[PDB]
C-alpha cells in the first residue's frame, strides 16, 4: 500500500515513473575528516540538487530512490528540502558502505544486534530527529566476497525485512557476488520480490545475470554513464547485455539508473581528461536522452520500458 | 616560543605540567552512521569534559594534548568551550585514524598532496571556520606494518613538519613499528626532537624501546589504565618496563598519559564484567593517584618526574 518517503508515507500507486538509484549528495567515508578544505555549502548544494530533481521531472520521473548510506553523508532533512521544493518523491535508505566502529562492537558481542536495532529504528521510528523513515535497506559486498563484516549487515537486513517488509537494495563490487548475495539473503528468510541486486551492469556475461535472476530477485543496471573508471564496462556493453535479457523475457525483473552523485561531499576535485571524457554522460538525463532511444531502435517496446520504470518499482514496493 | 592551543597561541614556558595524550571526545570512524541511536548530547558531554578537566587541574595539570583525529570526532570549538570554562590549555591535532576517501584521491594522483595541504591549512590557517589551529600532527600505523596508505600520511607529515616545526605524535598498534616509524620519518627529514612515538607501553621488551630511543625521539607510555583489551599489557608490566628505562637514564625522552576517552561518540555501550574490572583504573587521575606513587616507592626522584611532565613537553614544543 504505502512507502515511506522523505515527505512521509505515500501510496505506491502514486510513485509513478521511478529512478531506482541516484544520489543527491554523496561522499566516501572519511570525507568528514577533510572539513577544512571540504566544507559543505548547503545553499549552493540545495540549488544543484533542485536542478537535478527538475531535470528528472522533465522526463516524467515522479519518484527517486536515493540509497546514500549512513556513513556517506545521508542527509534526510536536506532530501526533504529538495522534495518540498520540487514535489519529487524521494525515498532514502538505512545502511552502511561496504570497521572499526562496528568492529569494536563485534568485540562486545552486540554488533549484529545493534545493526538490526538501527535498521528497525530508522525504518519504523525515524532517522535521528528528522521524523523521516527510510524506505529501503542498503547493503554492499566486496569484490569477489561477502566478508564476515558485511554478512552481519546482510543477516541484520534479512531479519529487519521480515519484520517490516522493507525493500533491500544492494551494491555489488565490480560485477561479482550477485548470485551469492541473493542466495545468502534468501537463506535468512528475505523475500526475493523485495530485493534489488544493484550494479549488475558491472558484469557483461548474461549467464551471470540469469544465475542471479533465477532467485526471483530484481537486478539493477544502475551505473549507466559510468565508463573507464573502477573497472567499469562501457554503456555499449551494458546495452548489449541488457538487450539479451529483455529478448529472453526478463523485463519484470530489471530496473535502470545512473548512480549519479550530484553534489560530492568533501574536497572538490576534477577528473583528469583521460577519465573526464569517458564519464561525460554521467548525468540524470542520459537514460532518457541516449539509452532509451537506442533501445527503441533495437525494437524494445514502450510496454516493456514502462514495466521497468513504472510496473517494477510499483511491484517492488507493493 | 609559542604553541597553538584551542584558545590561540600560548608561550611554551607557560604550558607547565602536561598530559601528552587524552581524549575529551572520541569515536571510532563510522560512529557518524549510527546517529539515530548515537546522537551527540552537547550540554551533557560538555559537563563530563569540564569535570575531567577539573580533575586534571587538581593534580597541577595546566596543559593537555588531545590528539583526536579528524575522522574520530575532533571538535575544536567544543574543546575551546572546555578550555574557556576551566583555564586548561588544550592543544589539538590534525590527522587521520590508521580508505576510501583518500584512496579515491590516490586514484586521482593528488592524495598525498591533499593530505599535506590539509596539514598546512590546519596548522597555519585554521580548522574549518573555528579559527583554531592544531598544535600537533597525528599519525598512526597498523599492527606489524606501515601500509602504503599510512605512508602517504607519514610523508605528508614530515613535509609539513619541515615547514611549520609542528610536533608529530604517533600511534603504534599492539607494540609494533616504533623504530620503523621513527626511521621512516627521519628519512623524510622530520626532526626527532619534534616526534613522540606513542603507545610504546604496548611492548614489554625494553630492547624494543631502546631501539626506538636510539633515534632521539620521545616515546610515550600513554595507555596507563588500559588493561586486558586489544593486546594490552597490565599496568605492572608497564611500570616494570618504564623503571628499566628510567634507571638506564632515558627520562628526557619519556612521557606518560592514559589515552582516556571521557565522552564516547556514537552508541552508548557497557563493557562486560570480564573486561570491565580490568579497565576500572582507566581515568585521568590514575597516573597521579596510583602510578606515580609506586614510582616514588621504587625510588624515582621528583626531579625525574618533573622532566617528564614539565621539562619534556616544554622541550618538545620548543
Ligand atoms: C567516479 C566513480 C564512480 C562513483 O564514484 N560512483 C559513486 C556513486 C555512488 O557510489 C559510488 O561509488
Ligand atoms: C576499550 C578499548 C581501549 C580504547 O578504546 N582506547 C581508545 C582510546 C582512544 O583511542 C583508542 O582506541
Ligand atoms: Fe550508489
Ligand atoms: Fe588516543
Ligand atoms: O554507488
Ligand atoms: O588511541
Ligand atoms: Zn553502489
Ligand atoms: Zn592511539
Amino acid at each position: 500500500e504505502m512507502v515511506e518517503t522523505v515527505c512521509g508515507p505515500v501510496p505506491v500507486e502514486q510513485l509513478g515513473k521511478t529512478l531506482i538509484h541516484e544520489h543527491f549528495l554523496f561522499g566516501y567515508p572519511g570525507f568528514q575528516g577533510d572539513v577544512t578544505r571540504g566544507t559543505f555549502r548547503e545553499d549552493e548544494s540545495l540549488r544543484v540538487a533542485v536542478e537535478a530533481a527538475e531535470k528528472m521531472k522533465r522526463h516524467g520521473i515522479q519518484t527517486v530512490v536515493d540509497p546514500t548510506p549512513n556513513d556517506c553523508g545521508r542527509n534526510p532533512a536536506f532530501l526533504r528540502r529538495v522534495a518540498e521544493e520540487t514535489g519529487l518523491n524521494i525515498i532514502c535508505a538505512t545502511g552502511y558502505y561496504y570497521p572499526p566502529y562496528f568492529q569494536f562492537r563485534r568485540l562486545l558481542g552486540t554488533a549484529e544486534d545493534d545493526i538490526y536495532d538501527m535498521f528497525m529504528a530508522e525504518l519504523t521510528e525515524g532517522i535521528a530527529d528528522t521524523g523521516i523513515k527510510a524506505g529501503v535497506i542498503k547493503l554492499a559486498s566486496s569484490k569477489g566476497r561477502i566478508t564476515e563484516y558485511e554478512k552481519m549487515f546482510f543477516r541484520a537486513a534479512a531479519r529487519a525485512q521480515k519484520e517490516t517488509g522493507a525493500v533491500i537494495i544492494t551494491h555489488t563490487q565490480e560485477g561479482t557476488m550477485g548470485p551469492e548475495q541473493a542466495a545468502y539473503l534468501l537463506e535468512h528468510g528475505a523475500d526475493p520480490k523485495k530485493i534489488v541486486i544493484g550494479h549488475m551492469c558491472g558484469n557483461t556475461d548474461p549467464d551471470y545475470h540469469r544465475k542471479t535472476l533465477a532467485y526471483g530477485v530484481y537486478i539493477a543496471f544502475d551505473c549507466f554513464g559510468i565508463q573507464g573508471m573502477v573497472g567499469a564496462p562501457t554503456d555499449e556493453e551494458r546495452v548489449r547485455t541488457l538487450l539479451a535479457l529483455l529478448r529472453d523475457g526478463y523485463e519484470k525483473q530489471i530496473m535502470l539508473s545512473h548512480n549519479t552523485v550530484n553534489v560530492w561531499l568533501g574536497r572538490p576535485f576534477t577528473l583528469p581528461e583521460p577519465f573526464a571524457e569517458m564519464m561525460k554522460n554521467w548525468h540524470v538525463e542520459h537514460l532518457f536522452v541516449n539509452i532509451i532511444p537506442a533501445l527503441k531502435n533495437e525494437g524494445i517496446r514502450d510496454e516493456v520500458l514502462e514495466q521497468m520504470f513504472i510496473g517494477n518499482p510499483a511491484a517492488l514496493f507493493s
